[PDB]
């Protein structure tokens, strides 16, 4: 269903750190990467991946349902990108 | 990859009205259906119908591509749930 593609020069992700107002810090790991909306080209979306994952290898991927929540006015949202590979 | 199903009791839609700020009158087609994000029964979804398209007969349909936008921070959003037909 959606086509994802991390290219050879995304196959690495930076980091961002920081604080809660409530003290906790945290550290969030973001990676780039390529979605296929249609368009004439793929589109660059940023992912921010889960707690303890690497970055996604380069290669083809699809969305895990994992994905999506419902949101706060009950329609569907996307929660994180969550990705599986694709055969 | 999401399967939706829209039952026979939700085959209606219910419409919200209004005007905006700068004096534009808006009217909005509103349909729940029911979507499986793995848990042990479907979730309840409602959906915003795009301008003049009618209510999704009662059946089981997939998320078309065109749902999907980059927002505002570079990631992936649900922009409006636009479905077709499963198969």
């Amino acid at each position: 269903m959606i086509k994802v593609e991390i290219k050879p020069s995304q196959a690495q992700f930076t980091t961002r750190s920081g604080v809660s107002r409530q003290g906790k810090p945290y550290s969030l790991n973001e990676q780039l990467c390529y979605v296929d909306l249609g368009n004439e080209y793929p589109v660059l979306v940023k992912i921010t991946l889960d707690e303890g994952q690497p970055a996604y290898a380069p290669g083809l991927y699809t969305v895990h349902l994992s994905s999506f929540k419902v949101g706060q006015f009950g329609s569907l949202m996307i929660d994180r990108l969550r990705l599986v590979p694709a055969k």
